């Protein structure tokens, strides 16, 4: 029966499967809510990949020369307390990296692809390039490793080519264009390469450990003993015997400690990570620093720091003190304390050849080590590099993004690295350097742990990192240790490295690349927006933190630029622009229109550097898109309070649906108890006049104010008009003048005019009545047929009543434009009360009229109506 | 005629006047937009109360004592630089009080309140606090300071009562006496004192300028020679001898310059701020500091360090060399290096009473130095205490507000100071107490000059003040440097302060007292959200960013508090929640209902730790609001992408034209791309269970990621069921499983069903038939007026035909209620696909039937439809 077929069978409703979250590597093609609505050739594991990778990485030519000097100059818990600090700062870097790459798919590249992803291209790109360039020189100071323990090892024997230095660049170079080979040959080849030397260094470890367990005569006047308690109890404890420090022969071990990113600089090469990093970088961690704390731990308990390389040493056990412990074993390697004795645990770094059985070994061991850290390196830094260059952050190096074969191969990316490496294999004195490219290093891990502290501060939903065990404050220490540690070492050169970090970090930002990979930079902005809303929402209003929350009617944003402009004059930085458009027609394909015109015009609104919000909404007509903005816009106390309207210039030959929609816009935003703005200013193309001849609360008078307090209009002052009685100017001057400077608002005089409520001229009067005439009702004139008229040409006709009843205020109006013209003609912007039409008694038409009427034929003039709300205050 | 009378008297709108804006000092008021619209004793000056009261309260005991002796110890360049250093800070803390003190009317209290007036009553009541017990300290001081000038000129004579330490607290008890009676008195006599006070000491002043210009023999075996240019080449240099350093000097110094603020803690008397504090405070502190100035170079350049007063010192030119300022005048003052000499600008303090002629002119200059500052002091401390007091800051000291006479003067208070600054005098040795009360007057002036930079660093409109000259970087400077002055004089000092001010400021915003002043906090407040949405609405949106912003139709946000609590476990801290609220009825009714709840409920949901927002809005039914809320609400990003609702529990006892109306929501929000989560719990009141059949995105999966994210579900196990095929069962269950491993959403286990699409039982088909019968249209067996009854109790009436063409549907309905019931019955909450229902085709009340057939008899269970557009990813 076909009961128990396939769920999802009989319907268009697709059940859930991974070919609808896969964008390229198709069934079903996940249907569209609106369909459903609608009205009818690389690749290695983590052992091989990552675990040898790693393992190889970290250990260099330090393990088996210098970790001896380090066990004499500091005592075995001292020696012990730098490897675990460094170890600490690696393990918890390894923890901020696993955490970041079980977050998602890492297509290719290292650190670089995981920051980048994880906090974005500015400290993705700046940190790409200082550890591709710290790899890069890596390479360098391994194989100057290799030249330097080569030419030690010729001259031991009867072989010099040129003096030391000389021969020390001569066989660099031919090892570093060996180590290009064997790169370029392939990555196969390469993993090869690296489990042979793998298989090398720990039979040179093995030989080692067997060689402190069969102590041998012919060495008892070295130091080596074979684990002798007097020499545990006498190598327990930090003998600095020169101008060297704990923090010193801490900064000589650090850069052993790392190369834990080899394995994660692989990943676009794993079979799959996200498996591998994790485990394998924390098992490779583990391993090197137990391998280093117990050769440490062996070396301090077995060999005497100075010792004498003399037969004559004799153990004849004559009278003497010798509260040293040299001489509890034997007299051979005793009192070399007067002169510089050749060699011991302080003086000898070839003491892990010695106490050891075959040397050839050991001397394979060394090449081994230095030479698998510097193939890792050289591998890790054209990955890096080549994954950072794809992403163009700098178009400069964008011919080092091709790759070669069938993996993709960075081969100019080798070129330029193997370049860089000979480059500095030449001058071969680097311990200059060393210092800068462990501060280098160190920036990248710093940067990884406050990665996973950022993403973790954000509450992305899409954080979800699949790897437990990555405490956010843990990684916030790891962070500050790793800043810590970058101090310790060569104070200046961590100055620097923050220099770079920030250098490249402005210049990404100014560049401002055209990519989004959801970093959690973003994430973290929308929570501080959040955040910072909820706090205001608690916050009380008050009439001195009163601001101007305006909603422009704008449409497009783009109709009018000198309106908006001037909105936002007396906007930015104080109080919210919200740019109203109302949206008509089919609601499927006016959906589509609002979201490609929130898109254009919001990015048109930043790059013009405009601080206002684009509030897009659709609706059959202008008055109840208005509307629902006008009741619902915003979030929280971040809501409108003013109603910002531009003049209707084509009112005269327009519909007279279209100016009684304005009007009743008027009305509503009057309803709700929002303040109004009109504004007329031509917008084909030093004084502010202030007409403030009713109270409204005092927005009329703050909005100029809000004017005089930019740049733009700094140089413009403010000038006031008031209304008042002949043979009285001079004492409602000073009325006006005090009562304005307990609002200390700043003004260069005060008119008094007692020439308002005077009969306007006959022309102006006869030119209103034109314009008027084609609007009347004239209801005189005419039979009770009127009144259909009054309910279908209408409410926007003109009654002879109400023309009649109000004849007051259209003569005021038609006065004021008059003084306008007398008096405000040259000025900059004119402030003026806007007349409040009481809703029911006055047509849409002559309220238009009015306000044409008034503001005719002016320079920039703002018509203002408050809410009669108390906006301003003298109280403290 | 009446052509020419007041504007404003032939209409309704009144003209700005300063009684529209007066708190209580009438008139009529201004007329509210609505009428306009809807269709029918002691006061002192400037020189007296501020000048005066500045003068003297900075000038206290060292400037006519301990000068000389900092003269002495640093040099004359060195003096004037710690004048000038101590007169900066004083100079930027007075900038910063005057433009505090113009900005409105302040109506009593001192630095407490422009403090709290402009950045709140945290910081208001701390400083409160401090300056006021810093005043109270310093009232014993001063008076410390006359008894020990009084005690030292009685030993000069035979007169002593008991040794000095208690001859000290004697006379001292005696002085404080009468500093409170005259204190009591009233504030004219305390002013006339002051003025006697000023007189006395300016004449001491002149006294010592006029005494400088007179070299007399007899003070000649002294340091006294009379501006001698050998003393000024020889007084220069920094010369201490003692364990006395420039810092050392510097703090001994900074008290002298302390007491800036007696005219502004005299507020509440003056005869107007805004015009007395900026120009007394400012001229006193020029006049001060050039006084210091002038006498430290006097004394500088005319009396020598060292001098054995002797008359044998005599120069007959007696064979010598002698390169020293000493000998260039004579022999008298020389070679006292040996030992100590008697006194000199070194050994003396007198020094400024012998260098002056009349010698008791100068000891009541002494006198009136002293009492004048501790008069100054005695009347700020309880003027202080007596505004914080009146604001019940803290309400343990509400005894010590009230007034008593025609001024409200605090005899409370008074008391209180006197007995602490008797407790202080008993004491008598406060060189250990000193760093603390210089900290406390240092901290108050940081906090002022930090009000400066905060209310500038704000925006506010409101912030206005009149005095210019005071830039937002200079006091943030000034700032700065009271806190490093601070910290240079008693490092352990400064610590205590700040552990002071921390922890009041921490006890009052835990108290949270119920003021509202409009401080700069909340400016702050709303700037701060302001720029935030502002830099979020440029940020590009990405899937691993999506969160879930949530518009629930609560109504009134405390009907439903389970489904409130529920909806708000998966947005706390992701994601945006606005509670929506419909308000039906007349408008003016509707506007005023609104108004009380937004505030009610606000503070409802501020009060249960929520984080939502209340968006209440007007409309004629719940429809056409939510269709408000869906299109306007939100600012930039921060809009709403899902609608929640709770289930209709009263939809079979209702009328059908409110579930049509619910089910017409349902389809609104699904025409503009929302979400919608439908959630049924019982109000009257561990596996979460996702029944997620239809790939909607992701948004069934995401909820209850969040919900397992939060604590209260931590302990619950997220297990999975899907829809699958038969014998297919372990091949879609590993799908599945890999499936949400991409996602790494950790799960429990997971369930594949094969009995879906089989028919359900009979007993339950026949239920939903039965429930459903009441709203079928049964058009079969009536005739053609059934298309009249399918357009009038309509659309919500079932036909047969979709009752037939969604039988399947209707069975998958009641068979997936079958399998909750046996498979979910113990679950702590499920999450179940939202079944959508194609509008135009199914009824409203088919739709309602099968949600209610779907969710019935089961634990808290959440109905999910997603956007459909992709919401979880795999990609990093
Ligand atoms: C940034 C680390 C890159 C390799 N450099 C580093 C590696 C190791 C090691 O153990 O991997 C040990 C040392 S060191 N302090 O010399 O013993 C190294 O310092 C060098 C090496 C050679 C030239 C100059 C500096
Ligand atoms: C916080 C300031 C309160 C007054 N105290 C202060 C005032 C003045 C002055 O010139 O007004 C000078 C000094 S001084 N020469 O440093 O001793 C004073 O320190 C004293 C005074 C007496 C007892 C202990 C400390
Ligand atoms: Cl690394
Ligand atoms: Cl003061
Ligand atoms: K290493
Ligand atoms: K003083
Ligand atoms: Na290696
Ligand atoms: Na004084």
């Amino acid at each position: 029966t076909y009961y128990l077929r396939t769920f999802g069978h009989n319907t268009m409703d697709a059940v859930p499967r991974i070919d609808h979250y896969r964008h390229t590597a198709e069934k079903l093609l996940r249907p569209s809510l609106a369909e459903l609505h609608d009205e009818l050739v690389v690749k290695f594991g983590w052992i091989k990949g990552v675990l040898v990778r790693c393992m190889l990485n970290i250990w260099g030519v330090m393990l088996f020369i210098r970790l001896s000097w380090i066990v004499g100059q500091a005592g075995i818990g001292l020696s012990v307390l730098v490897i675990m600090m460094a170890t600490v700062v690696t393990t918890i870097t390894g923890l901020s990296t696993s955490a970041i790459a079980t977050n998602g798919f890492v297509r290719g590249g290292g650190a670089y692809y995981l920051i980048s992803r994880s906090l974005g291209p500015e400290f993705g790109g700046a940190i790409g390039l200082i550890f591709a360039f710290a790899n890069a020189v890596a390479v360098a100071m391994y194989v100057v490793g290799f030249a330097e323990t080569v030419v030690e090892l010729l001259k031991e024997h009867s072989i010099l080519m040129i003096d030391e230095i000389n021969d020390i660049r001569i066989i660099g170079a031919i090892t570093v264009v060996i180590l290009l080979g064997i790169s370029v040959a392939g990555m196969e080849w390469e993993a090869k390469a690296q489990i042979v030397l793998l298989v090398i260094l720990l039979l040179a470890i093995g030989d080692f450990v067997i060689g402190t367990f069969i102590p041998l005569e012919s060495k008892k006047p070295k130091g080596f003993f074979g684990y002798k308690s007097e020499i545990f109890n006498e190598n327990f404890g930090p003998d600095f015997r020169e101008e060297e420090t704990f923090f010193s022969v801490f900064a000589i071990f650090f850069p052993a400690a790392t190369g834990i990113l080899a394995g994660a600089n692989i990943s676009g090469d794993l079979a799959d990570p996200q498996s591998a990093i994790p485990k394998g970088t924390l098992l490779a961690i583990l391993i090197t620093t137990l391998v280093y704390v117990g050769i440490a731990v062996s070396v301090g308990s077995c060999v005497v720091r100075d010792a004498t390389g003399n037969v004559n040493d004799t153990i004849v056990t004559e009278l003497t003190n010798c509260t040293s412990a040299a001489c509890k074993l034997n007299f051979d390697f005793s009192s070399c304390e007067s002169s510089p004795c050749s060699y011991g645990l302080m003086n000898n770094f070839q003491v892990m050849s010695m106490v050891s059985g075959f040397t050839p070994l050991i001397s394979a061991g060394i090449f081994s080590a230095t030479l698998s850290s510097a193939l890792a390196s050289l591998v890790s830094a054209p990955k890096i590099f080549q994954a950072l260059c794809k992403d163009n952050i700098y178009p400069a190096f964008q011919m080092f993004a091709k790759g070669y074969g069938k993996n993709n191969e960075p081969l100019r990316g080798y070129i330029l690295t193997f370049l860089i490496a000979l480059g500095f294999i030449l001058i071969a004195e680097l311990n200059v350097i060393a210092p800068i490219i462990s501060n280098f290093f160190l920036a990248s891990y710093a940067l990884i742990n406050f990665s996973v502290f950022h993403a973790s501060l954000a509450k992305s939903p899409g954080w979800r990192p699949a790897f437990k065990y990555y405490n956010m404050w843990i990684s916030l220490l790891g962070a500050i240790l790793c800043c810590i540690v970058m101090f310790v070492i060569n104070w200046w050169a961590a100055l620097l490295t923050y220099v770079i970090v920030l250098g490249l970090y402005i210049y990404v930002t100014y560049k401002k690349p055209d990519v989004n990979w959801g970093s959690s930079t973003q994430a973290l902005t929308y929570l501080n927006a959040l955040q910072h809303s909820i706090r205001l929402s608690g916050v009380e209003d008050h009439v001195k933190n009163f601001r101007p929350q305006c909603l422009v009617m704008t449409g497009a944003p783009n109709s009018r630029p000198a309106l908006l402009h001037l909105v936002h004059d007396f906007t930015k930085n104080v109080g919210l622009m919200i740019c109203g458009h109302v949206h008509m027609g089919p609601r499927r394909q006016a959906m589509k229109e609002m979201s490609i015109d929130q898109a254009k015009y919001q990015r048109w609104l930043i790059k013009n550097k405009m601080k206002a919000f684009y509030a897009p909404v659709h609706a059959d007509d202008l008055r109840e898109g208005a509307q629902y903005l006008m009741q619902a816009a915003g979030l929280g106390r971040m809501k409108p309070n003013t109603l910002v309207l531009g003049f209707k210039k084509d009112w005269l030959q327009a519909d007279m649906r279209d100016v009684d929609m304005y009007i009743n816009l008027f009305h509503d935003a009057f309803d709700i108890q929002y303040g109004v703005v009109v504004i007329r200013l031509k917008e084909g193309l030093n004084t502010i006049d202030v007409w403030w001849l009713f109270d409204d609360g005092g927005l009329t008078l703050l909005i100029p104010y809000l004017l005089t307090t930019k740049k733009k209009w700094k140089d413009c002052k403010i000038r006031v008009f008031i209304g008042g009685k002949i043979n009285r100017i001079d004492h409602d001057r000073r009325a006006m003048a005090t009562l304005l400077s307990k609002f200390r608002i700043d003004f260069s005089d005060i008119m008094v005019l007692g020439d308002i409520n005077t009969k306007p001229k006959k022309e102006n009067i006869i030119a209103f009545e034109e314009i008027i005439e084609p609007y009347r009702l004239h209801e005189d004139d005419k039979e009770q047929d009127i009144a259909d008229k009054m309910k279908e040409d209408e409410p926007w006709r003109i009654t002879d009543n109400e023309l009649e009843l109000y004849k007051t205020k259209t003569y005021r109006q038609i006065r004021l434009n008059e003084l306008l013209k007398e008096h405000s003609s040259t000025a900059n912007i004119i402030v003026m009360s806007l007349p409040v039409a009481r809703k029911g008694a006055v047509s849409s038409a002559l309220y238009m009229a009015w306000l044409e009427a008034l503001s005719k034929d002016l320079p920039p003039i703002l018509l203002v109506r408050g809410n009669h709300q108390s906006v301003l205050t003298f109280y403290s």
